[PDB]
């Protein structure tokens, strides 16, 4: 005699615990999913990550969470990942799908509206991880897994490696060094330890690939939420992409950037930083052009003066990168980075020649100034950087693909789009001036 | 120099992320009340069925399922957790809001026309709805505490500001005093059939228009926000109206069951014969092939088997709800349908009826004769024959798919008018409407 629910008895309250039981279980799983999600999208937009607090925008939403364990491999372990409003409150949990929305909006939005990723029959990363829910889900690390079993699996994985001609460049990533990763995860091994035995696996095969991924400085791997050439039909139609190689050694014997020297109407020289005071004109000069608003709606680096004096002086004292005032017919009208690929987040993103060396330009002086400008600046860098350093193999750059006016000009001048790249804050395209 | 791949722990840290840890509790809450939110919008957009105990449904690409703890008289509804199974049944989820959100939109999105708003290419989705919804401020909860006197005082109050004439939103109602009912109900604070019986007494008083309408019509205005043809998403829901059960409605007249309309002419028209004996007869044999060819089953899916057939006539036959005929064209036998009174069926929670409407479903099984055109001629013969039968009733439906344009288009040439798109347990319909005057 309960007309708006159920009479109870004790075998109600037994079959609806039952129930319940595993809803601790289903938890986890999505704990799980959101985290694969988490990693893939940190990879894919070659974002950096430290131990301790990670705080991203996703596309409409601020999303953090605590990295309690972070891998050489990228298979970080996380705390409880929560969306916050602008305030910083905590509003929700980060749910896979959820999360599946947040990737899915911020990536549609980075690559560009012709993209095929964001045609109409593209599906979206949504329809993806809503189509696979009811996948049987991989079984997990076993928790008391000795290091020895762990060397041995991680070997029979090397071995069963292809090796040969048409092999799938990607498999590296994808077998040995994941095994890994999740090892290192379950706190089985010291992924750095087992990335050593790896390498010596790989010494041993002495095949066409085990040298090349000892001493490339990328590898393939695959994309399923960046990337203008993703589709979901409604499953996963993964894109290429490149990563750092774990094997790979530290800081080489690069020089700093060199000094080129521009033909035609420019002239260019190094950045000034007066150690007394205030730093100088040139610090100043920057620090102006930094903060009006075109240049800060693609540079993001409208900053105080003194952020920007120090900056300017660090970057003077390191081997990556070389701040420089460009004139044109004695009017100083620009500033740009000369830096070494090598040291820089480029690294990550494409199979680079250690002497590769990028441009990031502003044009300051843009408000009384310039038409045409552009390409001609560009090239005559370009050229004057291969002349300076015969060893540069390549000038690149990586304009925001929406900054269509700069990807323009980088054409005009002669480099040729590569490829789309994803980063910490934007899409670009990845420009490249070869040597011939 | 002791972790490289942590953070050196100390107290202080544990107690920063503790604190941090102890409102995941109120944010796995607030995930809760948001999916069961949605989850009722979607149960009340479709005129989806609910009693208590254990509920199962599609939405898109997932099953969904949960207990119906709290059945509403008002469709406030109380769940258990909500939960997504595999074929088989197992759970493989939890039905999180963003989850719910996205398997309703592809379902609603799915529903509609491909030219319909909701599906532009410019249209926001649910999606959009409730990611952009999470850091909104979360809506009251009513005091548990909360005694019922209050709760009919502040119903009282909210009688009072409603509109009356001027501006007069007719979804008002449903928004306001009934809304409230369903809350109270949920936590528990009154018996929402003792509150309704209240809410009419109020109504009695006042003897406006407005109110005499909410005592007498058996559905209300309400607006959707996961189903319909006309939905936006501008970051945020431009809702759509539709009709949905009056709870203040009595009904339960005495309606006798559909008559048998007499067609004359070229057609002719009869109800099924089912033997007792055996196979079924020959009547439940024509009606078991018919819906197993392609172009029947296409639409009706009910392609079953010869002995579910033959249970599923006899059961029409024995009922108040459905009569279902054999139409002959000129002595040869090339149609089946079913003529069923609209206040006992699925239709009556979606618009306005009157108690002895009728309606018509129809499956063309020789369209090998009559080939062309005769379509609409055989449903406006069928209206009118009704029509005649019962001087009573004041319209005849049907509820064709609004995908299917063909049988839409067939029946506005029969003299039907295309009224509205309705939502539907498991599809949205064109409600095709012949009316008496
Ligand atoms: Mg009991
Ligand atoms: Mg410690």
């Amino acid at each position: 005699h309960h007309s708006s629910g159920v009479d109870l008895g004790t075998e109600n309250l037994y079959f609806q615990s039952n129930a319940m039981a595993g809803d601790v279980e289903l938890a986890d799983r999505a704990r799980r999913r959101a985290c694969r999600l988490l990693r893939r999208w940190l990879a894919e937009t070659h974002t950096p990550v430290e131990p301790g607090p990670l705080s991203l925008r996703i596309g409409p939403v601020r999303v953090s969470a605590e990295v309690a364990y972070r891998s050489p491999t990228g298979a970080h372990g996380f705390g409880p990942i929560r969306v916050l409003d602008a305030e910083g409150v905590p509003v929700a949990l980060a749910d896979p799908v959820l999360l599946a929305a947040a990737c899915s909006a911020d990536s549609r939005s980075r690559s560009l509206p012709s993209a095929p990723i964001n045609a109409p029959d593209a599906g979206t990363a949504v329809d993806w991880v809503l189509s696979s829910l009811a996948d049987d889900e991989d079984d997990e690390v076993p928790a008391g897994m000795t290091a020895e079993e762990a060397v041995r699996l991680l070997s029979r994985q090397v071995d069963d490696l292809p090796r040969s001609p048409g092999a799938d460049p990607w498999s590296l990533v994808a077998g040995p060094l994941a095994a890994i990763g999740r090892f290192g995860r379950a706190g089985i091994a010291d992924e750095c330890w087992l990335l050593e035995v790896l390498a010596g696996r790989l010494r041993a095969v002495d095949d066409d690939l085990s040298r090349s991924w000892l001493s490339s400085p990328t590898l393939a791997d695959r994309a399923v939420l960046v990337g203008e050439g993703l589709r979901y039909r409604p499953d996963v139609r993964p894109v290429p992409f490149d990563v750092p190689n774990p094997l790979h050694e530290g800081k080489s014997d690069v020089p700093p950037p060199p000094v080129p020297v521009l033909g035609g109407p420019w002239s260019l020289r190094p950045v000034e930083v007066a150690v007394h005071g205030d730093g100088g004109p040139d610090v100043a000069l920057v620090h102006r052009w930094m903060n009006t608003p075109h240049v800060a709606h693609h540079w993001n680096q409208a900053w105080p003066l003194e952020r920007w004096r120090e900056e300017l002086a660090h970057q003077l004292g390191g081997e990556h990168s070389l701040p420089c005032v460009v004139g044109h017919e004695g009017r100083e009208v620009a500033y740009l980075e000369l830096y070494r690929v090598t040291r820089d987040k480029l690294a990550g993103c494409y199979p680079y020649g250690p002497h590769d060396l990028g441009v990031h330009i502003a044009i300051g002086e843009r408000e009384v100034l310039g038409r045409g400008f552009g390409s001609s600046l560009l090239r005559a860098v370009a050229g004057a950087l291969l002349d300076a350093d015969p060893r540069c193999a390549r000038v690149v750059a990586e304009p925001n693909v929406h900054n269509e006016a700069s990807v323009r000009a980088f054409a005009k001048a002669g480099f040729v789009r590569e490829r789309e790249i994803g980063l910490p804050a934007k899409n670009s395209a990845l420009m490249v001036f070869s040597r011939v």
